[PDB]
C-alpha cells in the first residue's frame, strides 16, 4: 500500500515491531540476556501511540522502567538512570529501548497519523513538532509547569538551519530528534557508568519509531545497536544490520 | 504484610478493586472503552506498571505524564497534546499517584524486587530528596533536572518529614500532596484544551507496591469529574 511504500521510500531498513523485537532478543540471547535477568528500561514519547512497541519488547523482558517523556528524550536523567540501575536482577543487565517517532498517514504523508476515534489526527510528534515550529521560526528571524518541552526546544535548537533548508521537514524532524536524544543517552551511560557493576551491562537499542495507522504494523528505524560494559566500554557494536 | 498496609490506610482497595470501583462509576456518567483517552503520572520504578496495565484492559493504550516521583512532568505541553488525542465527543481518565514499597516484613519504603537480594529503597526518587531537603532543613540542564524538580516539590514538607516517626510511611503522603497541587494547577492552566461535552476524570493518591506473588493497593485520595470549563461536576470522595 502507499502507506508501506512511503516508509520503506524514507527508510529502507525499517523493520516491523515484531521483526525487530525478534532480531534484537535472538541477537541478546546469545549474550546471555534472558527474560529473568534482564531489566527493560524505555525512553520513548508521553504519546499513548508510542505504547505497542512497549507492550512488544514487555512480552519478552517483563515490565519496564519508564525513562521518557515529551517527544522520547531520556528526562529520567541520571536519577532515574541510577535507580533503574539499582533494579536490575543480580548479575543482571539492562536493556535500553529509546527513541524519537513520526506518523505517517493513509496518504503516505509524514508527521500526522490517524488515532483512534477521532476525525483528525493531529501532530505526530505533536511535541516535537511544536517545538520545531518554534526554533526554526526564531532561527528564520536570521518552574516545572512545562519545563519539558521547554528543554525539547533548547536540544532542536542546533537544528533549526537543518530544519528550515529540509525537502520534508516531517521526515527530517525524526532523524534530528533522534540525533539529540542518542547523544543525551550517551551522556547519561557515560555519566552513570559507576551505577552498573562487574559483569552487568546494558545493551542499547535507538532509532526512529513509525506509526502507522492502526490496522497497520508500526516500524522502527535502528540506528543505534551496541552493548557496554560496567566501566562504560562498547563490547558489541551490532550495527550495520 | 497486608495488616501493615490496613494499619496505615485502612480505606486502602487492591488494584482489581479500584479498578472494578472507578470503572463502575465513570460508565455511569458514560466513559466506556471506545471514548475514553487514559492518560497516567506513574512513577517510572517498573513497579508501579501493574495499575497501568489493569487500567489499560479496560481503557486501552495510555499516555504517559509521568515522571521520577510520579509528578506529572509532561506538564501543560504534555496535557495539551494528551487532550488532543481525546476521542472524539469523549473525555480522558487521569491516573495519578506517589508510591511507596512494602516488605514482607511489613516495613514502608521498601519492596522485594525480581531477581535481587537486596530491594532498595521504593520511592527510590522521593526517599533520596527526601533525604536531600531534610538535611538542608536539620541544618537549621537536563541531564538531571527532573530529580532537581522533586527536591524542589518536597522542600516545603521538610519539617514534616523531619518530625515523622516513621518518615518512610509518611513520605508518599507528602509527596502525593506535592503531585496534586501540581495536578491541579496543569488542569486549570489547561482547561482550554478540553471542550464541549468532554470531561476530565481524575483518580489521585498513593500506590502501595508489595511483594510479586501478593496483590498491590492504592489508596483513593482524589476521585472527581472536571467539566470542559474546569468546574467540578462530581466528586466522589
Ligand atoms: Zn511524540
Ligand atoms: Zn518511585
Amino acid at each position: 500500500n502507499v502507506t508501506l511504500t512511503a516508509v520503506k521510500k524514507a527508510f529502507p531498513d525499517a523493520l516491523t515491531n515484531a521483526e525487530l523485537v525478534a532480531m534484537v532478543s535472538k541477537r541478546l540471547s546469545q549474550f546471555g540476556y534472558h527474560k529473568y535477568n534482564t531489566l527493560l528500561a524505555t525512553s520513548l514519547c508521553s504519546d499513548e501511540v508510542t505504547r505497542p512497541l512497549e507492550q512488544d519488547f514487555g512480552e519478552v523482558y517483563g515490565k519496564h522502567f519508564t525513562m521518557g517523556g515529551l517527544a522520547g528524550f531520556p528526562f529520567g536523567g541520571l536519577t532515574g538512570f541510577g535507580a533503574m540501575a539499582g533494579h536490575i536482577p543480580d548479575g543482571g543487565s539492562c536493556l535500553l529501548i529509546y527513541g524519537s517517532h513520526v506518523g505517517v498517514s493513509w496518504e503516505g504523508k509524514w508527521g500526522t497519523v490517524a488515532r483512534r476515534g477521532r476525525e483528525k489526527g493531529g501532530a505526530c510528534c505533536g511535541s516535537a513538532v511544536a517545538a520545531a515550529q518554534a526554533v526554526t521560526q526564531a532561527y528564520q528571524a536570521t518552574d516545572p509547569l512545562d519545563a519539558q518541552q521547554g528543554y525539547v526546544r533548547d536540544m532542536l535548537r542546533p537544528y533549526a538551519a537543518t530544519l528550515s533548508e529540509a525537502e520534508d521537514v516531517m521526515v527530517t524532524l525524526p532523524v534530528s530528534v533522534y540525533d539529540a536524544q542518542q547523544k543525551l543517552v550517551t551522556r547519561i551511560l557515560d555519566e552513570g557508568s559507576n551505577h552498573i557493576d562487574g559483569d552487568g551491562q546494558i545493551a542499547v537499542v535507538g532509532g526512529i519509531q513509525i506509526n502507522t495507522p492502526k490496522e497497520m504494523s508500526d516500524f522502527f528505524v535502528v540506528r543505534r545497536f551496541c552493548i557496554r560494559d560496567s566501566s562504560g566500554n562498547m563490547v558489541e557494536n551490532f550495527m550495520p544490520l
